[PDB]
């Protein structure tokens, strides 16, 4: 039903396990109690999910050279690029709240690596569009990603710790994923 | 005077520039305002720094994986390789504060990168470690490193908002420093 999500149908196996990932939540402070954060930001989020779509396409459309990543080479955006991956996108707010993050949410996250990068980029939804996303912006994109964030997770009316907490989660989840998306970029062994 | 701090005396050009730095800026929603606010974070920071590092290894030092590679072969840490990285940090967090983000700031970014890499590890020092920081830490390191940083940025008594600015100015600096930091990590054509 959302054409090109294939979490759970993967083709290959992630390069990296649940040993890489717990040591990888080290490094991020990820505990249990961000597991708890995290899905109920989840609960607060749900119903707010295409506004957040619309601030945050707003953002990437709002510099050329952001909104260049999802042009038709006539350097137009390509509309239909657009749309399907934003469906993606939709489910991926639910799945970092929601998902176990077993060995099927990691070949998934090495997925959506893939997707960035010039490895599977544009086949999923079959455009001609840039051939890669310079990895320089998918680091960046972690701080524009969790400042959009923010303001949402106020809204369900909850007291200012369980909203940094929220957050924090969030930022935690988010560097943890851009990590693992980084794999295919990264030289084979200094990853 | 700080062994190995080759700022502005950098051997090699940044293979970017401060058309790349403005876009890269943009990617993370750096502007005028959190130059403004960095500078006033490094009024509030200085006279903290022991305490930050103390704070800042402490969580390198809490994970085996982590201190890993401030280790000497035998598995143990070179107390030598840490106390003298630890000036150099020192001094980054003043030059996050004070310079300008001009050309020989790029160069040294470009050269900080080289040092957690295979490229350059090891050999500022002297020292016999980990031939290569993972990259996958060095993304994730943004998360631990501003979560590091925000409790003493509260302490010379601010506005909530002038806290909050200091801080999302902090998480932006160091995003889009570890973003340049990326370069030679990256297959060449994919930054
Ligand atoms: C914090 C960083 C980022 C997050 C959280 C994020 C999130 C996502 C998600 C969830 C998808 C869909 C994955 C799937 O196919 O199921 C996706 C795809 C995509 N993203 Fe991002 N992304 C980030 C960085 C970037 C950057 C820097 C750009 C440049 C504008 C970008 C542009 C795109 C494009 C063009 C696709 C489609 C890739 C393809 O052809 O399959 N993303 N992104
Ligand atoms: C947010 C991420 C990080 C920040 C802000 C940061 C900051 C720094 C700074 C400022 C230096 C000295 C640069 C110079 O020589 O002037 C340095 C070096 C070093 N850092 Fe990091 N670092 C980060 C990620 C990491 C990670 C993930 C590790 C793994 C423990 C690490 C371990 C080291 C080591 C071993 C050196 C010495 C490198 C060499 O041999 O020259 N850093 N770091
Ligand atoms: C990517 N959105
Ligand atoms: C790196 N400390």
């Amino acid at each position: 039903k959302i054409p090109g999500y294939t979490y759970g149908e993967t083709e290959n196996r992630a390069p990296f396990n649940l040993e890489d990932l717990k040591l990888l939540k080290e490094a991020v402070m990820f505990t249990a109690e961000d597991e708890e954060y995290i899905q109920k930001a989840g609960e607060v989020l749900e119903d707010q999910v295409e506004e957040i779509l619309d601030t945050w396409y707003g953002f990437v459309g709002s510099h050329p050279h952001l909104l260049y990543y999802f042009t038709s080479p006539d350097g137009t955006p390509n509309e239909k690029y657009l749309a399907a991956v934003r469906k993606r996108f939709s489910r991926w707010i639910l799945d970092t709240s929601n998902r176990s993050y077993d060995q099927a949410w990691l070949d998934y996250q090495y997925e959506i690596g893939l997707r960035h990068h010039r490895t599977k980029k544009n086949q999923t939804d079959n455009v001609e569009s840039v051939p890669n996303i310079g990895y320089r912006y998918l680091v960046a994109f972690i701080y524009p990603f969790t400042a959009t964030m923010k303001p949402f997770l106020a809204r369900k009316g909850h007291t200012p710790e369980e909203v940094e907490k929220m957050y924090q989660a969030w930022f935690k989840a988010t560097t943890l994923q851009v990590a693992l998306w980084s794999y295919p970029y990264v030289k084979y062994g200094d990853f």
